[PDB]
């Protein structure tokens, strides 16, 4: 048919959290997972109309001095409209992880296996499988550079060219 | 999987219509059927993101003297965005009933079986299967204590804590 | 193929719409609230000419059709007054829209007329014309409406009566068009 | 695997030949068929490294009055390095067509089915299946608006983002 | 029939030429005359890149075709010197046109290489690429030529040697065109 199964890895966000401001509940990476964020999927969505996320797995890859004594929590809220940035909301979601700033982690969430829309629109629940939230649980002694890699396996369909 | 199946009866609305304030077309209960209204299902959906109604059967218990004069009509619009609160909408829809103020009737409605969302959004078309309306046909004589009990049976999924 | 001066038109499917819809349903043609003591013998509670405009969901469907034929027509008087009220009502269907006589005898003559007390419901199964009737209005209304429902008070009423006249229509529209108000 | 199959029609070139400027042998469209020219396939190949043409069928739509005087000849050299832009090359190759300025013809060419590259290189012999030429046979009378639409069907591989 | 504004073109047989010719033959790719005493070890007697231009009768045929595939290639070294001359020759076919190494070991490594004395003839049955190669030149010559024949003096020659390198090519041209110099 018209379906194409693409996959790859991408860096949705990279943030330099300064030393001393790593207070609990402070959002570090609060990103909405739309095809725009992923570069290869960004190019591939412009030539299609409806996609479905078959597999989505994030990786937190902090790069900090070992003297850093803080921690992070990572989660994937499957509701793009959600504006809650509390620890309990993250931890309740499937696949949420808690770790120290010197340990990379993997988040395996529960994405909705439905046919979404590549393009943007008025309602975000039809255009984004969810949104990733990372909170700095503990105060960090040193500046921490955090990178949130993503591994996606979408199924594009309904061929059509579009514009940003 | 995560196909939590729940069922049970719950009072969506308790209304006290005063005597002599039953002008025809007066709306007694105008409730958008979201999981938050149902007590047990409210707690259930506070820890889930998606639900899908599998069996919905409202039943009306008015506690009134058998000699009271008046009547009630009940219906369930399968479109939450509809704001029409007249007898025409109720008589048009399927499963609507009309009865005397002392009778108990079951409003077996036509609802959607897709996967809706347990939280608010821009449109209610993905958050609630419809809207229940109860209108006071004729002028009541005594005081009316009506209670609408909802026999619901939904299936939840996508575990995630939520805050109202 | 050659290049002609002007090529032939290629509109094939023009004026080939559907000419048969068996629309049916139930609707309230009249709602009345009689104050106590005003139900004098002969008072006209309901005087409704059965036209497609009167029926709400049938009006829009008849707007896009020329002729309709009533296949099944039934009325159901449903008073909502208590069982302690005194008086009677009579309900009937005059098959002549131009008739303006409003008396108990006139209704009683017609087939299917019902006489009852106000605390009891009745169904008026009438005699209507099966022929095709035009949807739109005209000089003579006898080509547009099967008849007129009339509901009278047989006797003086004691309490306040809230009657409701329901109709179960079943038409078969044809001759497609886009009739306009 | 990574055998993304795509297909569709796309206008490689829109040309406006002025009236009275149709000297015989004038080249209207001289396009090397790289994926960049095709709009949808351009976006597709910006996120891939190798493609392999599986079905290539150009079709010419000139919008001209039926009474115009002149003609067009079209061909597809399967060698991108060829710089000959004369009628001899077109009449030699397979699938070439000649017609009046108001007629639509399909240039069914002889192309290579190997795996080419989506980016530039020292030689075009591994980056494009060939070169399309459209020549103005005879002198045009009116103004000519020619559009060449390419029915393409390629298979991409080796995912990698590229910048033009 | 009617008279159209402009009649349709009637060119039917356009761009339908033959795309398969199995041209074959034999030709001399190099003729050398070595003066006595100059056949020092390692001297390059023959260094010939096998291209359609080099083969005389194949050049014109490849001028009217795009891609050719070598189906059978064989070389025959035929010295014409007497039997009283001392020294040896080595002949081989490097399958890489860009290779410029000219040593005895390089030829000896390849399959089909021959080493002989000057008063004796040998046939070089080489290993060539069966794939389709473009007739015309380009940026990379590895898509245009199967390889390069190299003939060296193994040892110092005593008399004057007149060697002659013959090639038995057998190609299969395709993808018709009118390629130009
Ligand atoms: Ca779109
Ligand atoms: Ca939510
Ligand atoms: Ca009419
Ligand atoms: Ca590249
Ligand atoms: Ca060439």
């Amino acid at each position: 048919t018209n379906d194409v199964h693409l996959s790859g890895m991408s860096r949705i966000s990279q943030a330099v959290l300064p030393a001393g401001t790593g207070t609990d509940g402070y959002v570090v990476v609060d990103a909405t997972i739309v095809p725009d964020l992923l570069p290869r999927l960004g190019h591939a969505a412009r030539i299609f109309q409806r996609y479905a996320v078959e597999t989505l797995e994030f990786e937190i890859q902090p790069m900090c001095p070992a003297n850093t004594g803080g921690g992070y929590v990572a989660g994937f809220l499957p509701d793009p409209t959600d504006n809650d940035h509390t620890f309990d909301a993250l931890q309740a979601t499937r696949g949420a992880v808690v770790a120290k700033w010197w340990e990379s982690r993997t988040v395996r969430p529960q994405y909705t296996r439905t046919l979404l829309w590549t393009s943007s629109g008025k309602e975000q629940r039809l255009t984004s499988p969810g949104r990733l939230i990372l909170l700095c649980v503990g105060n960090n002694t040193d500046v921490v550079n955090v990178s949130v890699l993503c591994r996606w396996s979408v199924r594009l369909s309904v061929p059509s060219l579009e514009t940003p």
